[PDB]
């Protein structure tokens, strides 16, 4: 492969303690004579799947657990199998965070949650509510200070407020149940936008700007995670870490992340990586080395957390964590975060109204599951000649899109039968490994669009054609992964177009009779 044998390359995000991680690398190198190299590439969570998909990249990838399901689904991660004894050294719920389809796909490192960080000298008694921050800002502005600055370019930081009065991603209690554009999410975002309209915050504020303003004592509060504490320590600001403000009497609910370490599927150094992570990093001295660089939060290792738990900053971190929720690791978490990122930025800048912004994010977030429901049902009923008698769920969009697809797809399949026959024969889709090869082909072709619903119908119709063939040669098991592959290709390459058409509602209206 392209990844070098007998070395370790490790990627971790630039806001984490990568210099501390390098020391742990240095110790490994001392013992074994094996080179360890730590990098913190920009846009890491985007860069890794790009390079790993070609069998390249780092041996070890660090990120919060939410992205790892997508990585694993794309075949980019090796299954990890720690022995029972190592497993028992970490909290079971941190292992739960890195389980995907019944398999462990990463080592959990530390539990991260946002807290309210405040300047004790400016604000001895920080607000318990979001609602009182406008008035507090006015009071502080008279002194040449502002109340609150935090990163508005990443939805992670705004999510706690969105979730406060009822917003949610995928319902936890149902991936078909998405609460990005309900009244609670709209109330939360609207409050944020009003703060901006009323000059209490600035839409342009990002991570660097907010951090600088807090650490220079210009703003009384910021919202951030444990990794940020080291820089505040250096600035000598007298800070406290506390519970996030409530909104409409309800706690802010941060999405909780577990910093995790995955092993590249393409790495020839999986045994080396295992050794490094289990017996160097995930020890008291290993985690201390990283934690002393940038604080990890509440670590997964039971022994070392027993000490860190005494830190009131950690207690505050876990208080906020318990009021929030552990992130899902389903493959469309990335699409969810992109949708909401755009919604927050657009609402904050005035490019969209809050309502229209969150509507788009709802559609974006639901896009994979909605598309899969339609495409899977269509391919299956086409292959077997009979519909699925199971209930749709939410909602009328699926039923109407499927009705439309059946009606339009009938003519498309009749007219394209000869073409489909030739393409099926040209390719050789005979099993599930052939389905993967088709995806790579489709990704290349479908970026040359030029998108309309007719082309999408032709693609799905070819899918149905192939599905029929797979049933005929007794490979009915291949139909669902075919549907997933086409769905993945479609929603990935035509995401923006699909959201612009209002998703499958646009499909139904376009072909309305
Ligand atoms: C018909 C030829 C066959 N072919 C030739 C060049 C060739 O080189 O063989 C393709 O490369 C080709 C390859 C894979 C998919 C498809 N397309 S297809 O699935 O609809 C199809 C499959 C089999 C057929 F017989 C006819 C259409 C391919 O089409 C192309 C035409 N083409 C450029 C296109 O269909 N583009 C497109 C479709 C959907 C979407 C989207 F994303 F909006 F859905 C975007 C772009
Ligand atoms: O803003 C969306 C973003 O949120 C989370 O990323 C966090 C990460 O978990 C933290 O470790 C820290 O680095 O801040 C990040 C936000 O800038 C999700 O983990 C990530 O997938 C998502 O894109
Ligand atoms: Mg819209």
């Amino acid at each position: 492969g392209k990844i070098e044998e007998g070395k370790l390359v490790i990627w971790i995000n630039g806001d984490k303690g990568y210099n501390g991680l390098a020391e742990v690398g240095k110790k490994f190198e001392k013992d074994t004579g094996i080179k360890v190299t730590v990098e913190h590439p920009d846009k890491l969570e985007e860069k890794f799947p790009q390079v790993a998909a070609t069998g390249d990249g780092p041996d070890i990838i660090f990120w919060a657990h939410d992205r790892f399901g997508g990585y694993a689904q794309s075949g980019l991660l090796a299954e990890i199998t720690p022995d029972k004894a190592f497993q028992d050294k970490l909290y079971p719920f941190t292992w739960d965070a890195v389980r995907y389809n019944g398999k462990l796909i990463a080592y959990p490192i530390a539990v991260e949650a946002l807290s309210l960080i405040y300047n004790k000298d400016l604000l001895p008694n920080p607000p318990k509510t979001w609602e009182e921050i406008p008035a507090l800002d006015k009071e502080l502005k008279a002194k040449g200070k502002s109340a609150l600055m935090f990163n508005l370019q990443e939805p992670y930081f705004t999510w706690p407020l969105i979730a406060a009065d009822g917003g949610y991603a995928f319902k936890y209690e149902d991936i078909k149940d998405v609460g990005v554009d309900n009244a609670g999410a709209k109330a939360g975002l609207t409050f944020l936008v009003d703060l901006i309209k009323n000059k209490h915050m600035n839409a342009d504020t990002d991570y660097s700007i907010a951090e600088a303003a807090f650490n220079k004592g210009e703003t009384a509060m910021t919202i951030n995670g444990p990794w940020a504490w080291s820089n505040i320590d250096t600035s000598k600001v007298n800070y406290g870490v506390t519970v996030l403000p409530t909104f409409k009497g309800q706690p802010s609910k941060p999405f909780v992340g577990v910093l995790s370490a995955g092993i590249n599927a393409a790495s020839p150094n999986k045994e080396l990586a295992k050794e490094f992570l289990e017996n160097y990093l995930l020890t008291d001295e290993g985690l201390e080395a990283v934690n002393k660089d940038k604080p990890l939060g509440a670590v997964a290792l039971k022994s070392y957390e027993e000490e860190l738990a005494k830190d009131p900053r950690i207690a505050a971190t876990m208080e906020n964590a318990q009021k929030g929720e552990i992130m899902p690791n389903i493959p469309q978490m990335s699409a969810f975060w992109y949708a909401v990122r755009t919604a927050v930025i657009n609402a904050a800048s005035g490019r969209q109204t809050v309502d229209e912004a969150l509507k788009d994010a709802q559609t974006g977030s639901e896009l994979y599951r909605q598309s899969l429901e339609i495409i899977s049902r269509y391919l299956r009923e086409q292959a077997t000649g009979a519909a699925d008698t199971a209930p749709m769920g939410a909602g009328a969009t699926s039923r109407k899109a499927l009705e439309t697809l059946r009606r339009v797809g009938d003519g498309v399949q009749r007219n394209h039968e000869t073409a489909f026959q030739g393409m099926l024969r040209k390719l050789d889709i005979k099993n599930e490994d052939d389905v993967k090869s088709l995806s790579r082909v489709m990704i290349h072709v479908f970026s040359d669009g030029v998108t309309n619903w007719g082309r999408i119908v032709t693609l799905i119709s070819f899918g149905a054609f192939v599905a029929k063939h797979l049933k005929t040669i007794n490979q009915e098991s291949c139909i669902e992964p075919l549907a997933e592959s086409i769905t993945d290709v479609l929603v990935r390459t035509k995401r923006d177009w699909l959201v612009k058409q209002r998703g499958w509602d646009g499909f139904v209206e376009f072909f309305h009779v």
